[PDB]
C-alpha cells in the first residue's frame, strides 16, 4: 500500500531527506547525471531500457540524458516539497509511477536506483543513515508499481 | 532552431519571467490545477487528451488532475531555473517536447497554454508585459514542436 508505506516517513526520515536534498539538490545537472551514469555502470541490465537516449556511455556529453537527468532531479524536489502533505505526495508520487509502468518497470528493477543515491550520497559525505532515508521516500514509489 | 528561440529571451524578459514565477510558482498546488481547469473550460476541444485523468470537472479533488498539475509547475520551475544557460534550457525543452509530440500535440495547440498563463497571472495582478513574456518561453517549446 502506498498509503501505509508513506507513513513510514516520520518525522526523523522528513528531516534527513531535507538536510541532504539541500545538498544533492544544489546541483540537479552534476548529481542527475550522476546518478543515472552510476545506474549503467553499476546496473548493465537496464541500460536497455533508456533506449530512447542513445549512447549513454557519454554521460554529461549526451543532450538526452542530460535533459532526462535533470528532469528526473526535480521530480525528486516534487517529492520532497510534498513532504508535508502525504495526500498530495501519494498523487504526484503514483503520477510517476504510471510513467515507470508503461515502461515496464517493476518495483523490483526500480529497486535498483538505490546503489547510485547511496553512492552519489556518500560522495558528498552523507552516510547510510541518509542512504537508508531515501529506501525509504524509493519504497514509497515502489508500493505503486 | 530551438536554441534562436531560446537565446533570443532578453535580460528584461528572463527578469519578468522570474519576478511572475516568484509568486505564482509559490503555490504550485493551487495555481497549477487553476491553470489546467481554466484550460478545459476555455478550450473544450483539448479535454479529451486527458482522458487518463479522468472526470477533470472534480478538479482539486481528482487525485489524478492534481497530480498532473503539481508536476506542470515543476516542468516550468524545471524551465526558468536553466533560463542563464541556453544549452540546458534546450534538452529540458527537448525533453518536454517528446512528450507532446507523442500525444500528436502540435506547436499550434500547444500554444492554447497562454490563454490560461494569461488569466492566472492577472489573477495576481501580473499585466499584458508579464503575459507576453512566457509567451516567449512557450514559444521556445513550439520551435520543438
Ligand atoms: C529515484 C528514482 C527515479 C525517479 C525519480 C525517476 C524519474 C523519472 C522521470 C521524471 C522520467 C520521465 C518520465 C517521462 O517523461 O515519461 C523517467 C523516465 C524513465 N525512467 Fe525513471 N526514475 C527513477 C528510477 C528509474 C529506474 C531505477 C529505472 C530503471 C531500472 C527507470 C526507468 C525509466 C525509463 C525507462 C524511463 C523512460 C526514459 C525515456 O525513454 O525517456 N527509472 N524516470
Ligand atoms: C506550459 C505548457 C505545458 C507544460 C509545461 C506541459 C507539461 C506537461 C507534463 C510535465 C506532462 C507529463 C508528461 C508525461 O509524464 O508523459 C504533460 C502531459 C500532457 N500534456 Fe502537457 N504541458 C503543457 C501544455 C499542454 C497543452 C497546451 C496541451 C494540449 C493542448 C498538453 C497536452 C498534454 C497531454 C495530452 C498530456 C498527457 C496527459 C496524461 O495522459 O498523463 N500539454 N504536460
Amino acid at each position: 500500500s502506498v498509503y501505509d508505506a508513506a507513513a513510514q516517513l516520520t518525522a526523523d526520515v522528513k528531516k534527513d531527506l531535507r538536510d541532504s536534498w539541500k545538498v544533492i539538490g544544489s546541483d540537479k545537472k552534476g548529481n542527475g547525471v550522476a546518478m543515472m551514469t552510476t545506474l549503467f555502470a553499476d546496473n548493465q541490465e537496464t541500460i536497455g531500457y533508456f533506449k530512447r537516449l542513445g549512447d549513454v556511455s557519454q554521460g554529461m556529453a549526451n543532450d538526452k540524458l542530460r535533459g532526462h537527468s535533470i528532469t528526473l532531479m526535480y521530480a525528486l524536489q516534487n517529492f520532497i516539497d510534498q513532504l508535508d502533505n502525504p495526500d498530495d505526495l501519494v498523487c504526484v508520487v503514483e503520477k510517476f509511477a504510471v510513467n515507470h509502468i508503461t515502461r515496464k518497470i517493476s518495483a523490483a528493477e526500480f529497486g535498483k536506483i538505490n546503489g547510485p543515491i547511496k553512492k552519489v550520497l556518500a560522495s558528498k559525505n552523507f552516510g547510510d543513515k541518509y542512504a537508508n532515508a531515501w529506501a525509504k521516500l524509493v519504497a514509497v514509489v515502489q508500493a505503486a508499481l
